[PDB]
C-alpha cells in the first residue's frame, strides 16, 4: 500500500533530503529537528546502516532503472527492510530524456508510481527556467536538487540536505556504486554526466530558496554543501543509529525475463537506441 | 438494451460468480440466499441446464475472443436463451496482454460493452498487486478471481462461488470445451496457462477479503474450493432447475467475414502475432 | 456563420427530413405541418427548383466526399442560394468506415462542421443495434434514416419524410446523378451499395420510433414510403413552390490542387486505399 | 516569469500593434493613446532604437523559427533589452502548417510559452472563414493582422497600427532583413509567400472589426495604410524616443547542437521535408 497522494500538513513542513554521497555516513544527529518526513533517491539502499532510519516518505528514481528499482522497492518493502510511502519517477517530459512509450505506458506498468514531472511542472518559473537550461544549454538538475523542487511543489517549507557532496573528494559514494547488478544492467566508473554540475545544482538551489520562499539547510558539518548552505543549528537531538540485518538486499534487484518484463526491455531498448 | 452501470443497492449486496468447472452441476442449492445477482464467463452457454437460471448480471470475457462472445451474447438475448443485463472484457490494461489499438478501439466496436480494466483500477492495492505479479512474476488471476474484484469494485459485500475447480481431477468441465467452433477459431487440449494456479487464485481471493472486508463462501460441497472457503449455510433454499431447450447456442458462435469483421480480425491478427 | 449548437425548444418539435429521390418532386404541400425545420443531404442542391424552401437547418454530407461538399455548402451560403444553419459530417466513428486521421483532424479543417456521431451516439440503445448490424452484418442505413436518428436525438418529436424512395422504379433520381462533377471525384452508375436496403431502413425507422416515441409521416402520396408510414394529414397547407436562378450551383464543386487540399486528399487517398 | 494568463481588464482596453515595415520608424506618437500595451512580432528586436518602448506585453513568432526565436527572447529578457510578458507561437491548427509533433510536444519544449490557435479558435466565425480560405484558396493572413485576431480574442477594443505596409516601395524592412543568422538557419531575398496578399490582409481587418465591433486605427502619417484605416486622433501625445545599446541582440540567435537541440532540429526536419 503506497499513499495515494502525498498531502503536506501545515503542522509538519520539514523535509529531510539526502544524497547518496559519503557525507551520508557523517550527518551530525544533533542538527536534525524534533519532526521530519525523509526523501531517498536511487541506490540508498545500497547503505549499510540505516543513516536516516527506516520510514521514508517517498523513493525517487530514474527512469532508466526504474523497472528494476520499482521491483527492488517493493522487495525492501515486502521484506520488511524499509517503509516507503510514495514512489516517484525523476522526471521532465523531454523526449529525448523520457521516450513518449515510457511515459504514455509508465501508470500501465507501475499504478502506485508517480510521474515527478507531474508535481514539478507547478513550479512554474523553475520548470521554465530547468527546461531552458536543458534544452539549450545541456544542463540537468541532479536528484538532489530533483528532490527539492519535489518537496517544495508539495508544500514543504524547510529543507536538510545531506549526502549531497557534487561529486568531489577520493571518496565518490559510502559503498560501492560499480556493484554486480549495476555492472550487468548497464555492461562496462559510476561518475555522473557533464550536463551535471555544483554551479548548476547550487545556482537551481538558491532558485528555489528565492522564488518558493523556503529555507534550506545542511547537516553535515565536513561536507562541501555547508560552505553553500548554512549548517542547521545544533538543537541536541539524538538519534539511535541501527545497522542493517546481514542479508539486506544491498544491489539492484534484477528482473526475470517474463513476457511483461521482456516486452518492457523490448520496447525500453528500441527507443533508448533512437535517444 | 444493455444498464448503462452496474449500481449495487445497499439493500442486496449479494453476488453468485460461477466459473465453468465441473462443480457447477454440483451446486448445493439449499445454501443459496434468497436474493442475488450473478455473473457468468466465458463458455458459461455451454451448459446443459440452466444451472443459475436464465438472469445474467454481467458476463465476463477475454479479449481474444470478444469479437465472437459479444455477437453470441447478443445471439443469447435476441433467442431468449438469457437475459444479460451488461457485458464486460475482462482486461488488466497491459499492453503485453492488450493490444493499444485493441483498447483504444474497444468502444468503437462495443459501445455498449464495458472494459473490465476501468472498474477494477479503483481497488488500488490490489490493482498494484496484480500488476506487480503479473509483470515480475508471470502469475495472472482467473476470470473467477477477476469476476470478484469487479463485484467488490462495484459494492458487492457477499460472494457465493461455484464452478471455481481449479483445474484438478479427472473431470476439468462439465461439457466438452474442444467443441467444434473452439478448434476452428484456435486451431490445434484445452488446459490452462502456466501463469494461472490453485495457489495464487487462492492468495488473491483472501486478499480481495481482507483488504475490502467482504465475506467469500462456497456452493458446491464435494469441490475442491470448500477446503479453503466456508460452504454457505443450508438455509433450505429451493431451485428450479430448467432444462435448456434442443437447439439451445450450445457453441460460440463465428462470425462472417464482413468488412467490418475482416478488418477487426486483420488488426487483432497482426498484434497478437507481435506479442 | 454557422449556428455553434442546435437547440430544439419544447414550443417547435417538427422537422421534415428530406432524401433525393424522385418523390422530393412530389410532395403534397397541404400536408406540411404549420411550423418546422428542414433537414437535405447530399446533392440536395441539385433540386431544380426550391422543393423544400431556401432555409435549411441542418444539411448531412458523407465523410468521402466531404471536402468537395463542405466548399459546395460554402458557396451555396456565399451566393444566397441556401440559407444552412448547420453542417454534419454523417459518420458512426468506426474505423474501417471513417479513418482514424479523417476523424482525428476533422475539426482541423472544418471547425464549424460538426461529426454526426458524437450526437447518435447519445440514442444508447440504437447506436448498439447499428453497430451490430454493420460490423457483424454489413447492413447499413442510409442517410434518411440517418438525419431522423440525428432529428430524435437532438430532441425533434415529429419526422416528415420525403424523397425516400429506397431505390425503386424507373426514376432513381429528380435530376441526373451522373454529373460531370460526380464522374471526375469518383472516376466510372451511382446506385446504392449492397450494405443499404429497404427493409433494414424500414426496420430502424420502426425501432427508432419504438424507443425514443416520436410519430413519423410521410408527405409523399405515390411513394413507396406511404406503404409503411402513415401519410401526414391534409390540413389544407399551401407552398410557394420557387423556381432556382439559372446559374444555381447544380453539381457538386471541385477543389483547387492548394497545399491544404493536396494535403487532404493524399491522406485520404492513402487509407481509403488501405480500407 | 511569463504572465500564466494575459487578462486585460476593462479599464485599460487600449492595444498597440507593430508590424516590421519601414512605417515603424515613421510612427506620429502624437497619436497613441495615453494608455496602452504593445504586441510585436517576428524580428522586431533588429530594430535601432526603441520605437514602442521596452515593455512587450506579447511577442509572437513562427513556427518554423520558434525555437531560435524563443531562445533569443530569453536572452533580450535576461540582458534586460526588453520586458517581454507573454511568448505566442502564431499557430492555425492545421497539419500541412503546423506537424502533429510540432503541436504534440509544444508545451514540452516551451512550457511558458502559448499556442496563439488556442486564443483566435475562440473567434468562431474568423476562425473558420481564415480556415476556409487558408485550405481552398491559399490565402493566408499576415503576423499584423494574427496579432489583431488576438488581441480581440483576449478582450482589447482598439487597436493602433504601425510598421504594416504589405511589402510596398522601395524600403521594404527599417533594417537589413536578410542579417547573418536570417542566411544561414534558411540557406539561400526575404519576400512575403504568395498565399499573403494585401487585399487579403484588409479585407480580414475589415471582418474582424464588423463581427467582433472594435476600433482599428493607424499610427503613420505617410504609409499606405492610412489610406484603409483612418489616422488616430493628433492628442498631442508625447514619446522619449530612446537608442539601444550598442552592442544589443541585433539579429536572430542560433542555438548550440545540444541533444534536446538536435532531437528537435531532427524532427522538425523530417516532418518540415514532408510537408
Ligand atoms: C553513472 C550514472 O548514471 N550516475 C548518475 C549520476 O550522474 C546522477 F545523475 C544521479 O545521482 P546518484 O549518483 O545516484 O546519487 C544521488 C544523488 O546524491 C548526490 N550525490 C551523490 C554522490 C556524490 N559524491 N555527491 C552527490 O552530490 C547527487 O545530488 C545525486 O543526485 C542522479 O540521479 O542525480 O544518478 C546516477 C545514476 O543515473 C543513478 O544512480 C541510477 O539509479
Ligand atoms: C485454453 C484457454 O485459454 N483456457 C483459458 C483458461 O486457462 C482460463 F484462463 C479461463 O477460464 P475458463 O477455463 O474459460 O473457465 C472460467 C473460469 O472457471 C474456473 N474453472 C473452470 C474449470 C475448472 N476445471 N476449474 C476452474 O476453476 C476458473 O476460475 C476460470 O476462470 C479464464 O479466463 O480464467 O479462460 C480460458 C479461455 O481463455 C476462455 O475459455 C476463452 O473464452
Ligand atoms: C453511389 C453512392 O455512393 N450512392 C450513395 C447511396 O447508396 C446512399 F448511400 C446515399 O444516398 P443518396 O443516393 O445520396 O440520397 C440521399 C438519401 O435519399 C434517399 N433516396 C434517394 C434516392 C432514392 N431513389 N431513394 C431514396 O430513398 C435515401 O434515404 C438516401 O439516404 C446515402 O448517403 O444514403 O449516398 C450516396 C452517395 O454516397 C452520396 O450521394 C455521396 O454524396
Ligand atoms: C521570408 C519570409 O518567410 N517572410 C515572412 C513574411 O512573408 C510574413 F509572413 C511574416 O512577416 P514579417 O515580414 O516578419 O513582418 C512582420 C509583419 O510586419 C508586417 N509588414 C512587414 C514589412 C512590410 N514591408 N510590410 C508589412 O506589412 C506584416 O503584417 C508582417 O506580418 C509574417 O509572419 O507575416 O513573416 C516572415 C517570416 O516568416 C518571419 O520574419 C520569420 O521570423
Ligand atoms: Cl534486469
Ligand atoms: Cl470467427
Ligand atoms: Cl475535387
Ligand atoms: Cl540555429
Amino acid at each position: 500500500r503506497m499513499e495515494n497522494e502525498l498531502i503536506v500538513s501545515k503542522n509538519m513542513q520539514n523535509i529531510i533530503i539526502a544524497g547518496n554521497g559519503p557525507s551520508l555516513k557523517n550527518i551530525n544527529y544533533k542538527r536534525l529537528p524534533r519532526e521530519y518526513d525523509v526523501f531517498r533517491c536511487n541506490q540508498f539502499y545500497f547503505e549499510d546502516k540505516y543513516y536516516l532510519g527506516k520510514k521514508i516518505k517517498a523513493v525517487f528514481f530514474n527512469p532508466g532503472v526504474f523497472l528494476q528499482q520499482y521491483h527492488t522497492a517493493k522487495q525492501l518493502i515486502l521484506k520488511n527492510e524499509y517503509e516507503i510511502k510514495n514512489i516517484f519517477c525523476s522526471t521532465f517530459n523531454l523526449p529525448f530524456i523520457e521516450s513518449n512509450d515510457f511515459l504514455h505506458q509508465f501508470y500501465n506498468f507501475f499504478p502506485d508510481a508517480k510521474l515527478g514531472y507531474e508535481v514539478i511542472e507547478n513550479l512554474k518559473e523553475f520548470y521554465a527556467y530547468i527546461k531552458y537550461n536543458e534544452i539549450y544549454f545541456n544542463k540537468r538538475i541532479t536528484s538532489g536538487v530533483y528532490m527539492c523542487a519535489i518537496a517544495i511543489a508539495l508544500g514543504y517549507k524547510t529543507i536538510y540536505l545531506c549526502g549531497i557532496d557534487f561529486y568531489e573528494g577520493d571518496v565518490i559514494y559510502p559503498f560501492e556504486a560499480m556493484s554486480t547488478n549495476i555492472k550487468t544492467i548497464f555492461p562496462g566508473d559510476f561518475k555522473p554526466s557533464n550536463c551535471h554540475s555544483k554551479e548548476y545544482d547550487i545556482e537551481a538551489l538558491k532558485l528555489l530558496k528565492s522564488i518558493y520562499k523556503v529555507n534550506i539547510y545542511a547537516l553535515c558539518d565536513d561536507s562541501i554543501l555547508a560552505n553553500h548552505f548554512p549548517l542547521s543549528i545544533n538543537i541536541n537531538n539524538n538519534f539511535t543509529l541501527e545497522n542493517k540485518h546481514n542479508n539486506s538486499i544491498n544491489d539492484i534487484l534484477l528482473t526475470d525475463n517474463t513476457p511483461g518484463v521482456s516486452f518492457y526491455k523490448n520496447q525500453l531498448k528500441a527507443d533508448n537506441k533512437i535517444m
